[PDB]
């Protein structure tokens, strides 16, 4: 939930999009 879109639970990005 820290970045863009993508890994994460399914909002955003798990930092190193």
């Amino acid at each position: 939930g820290g970045g863009g879109r993508g890994y994460e639970y399914n909002k955003q990005c798990l930092i190193f999009c």
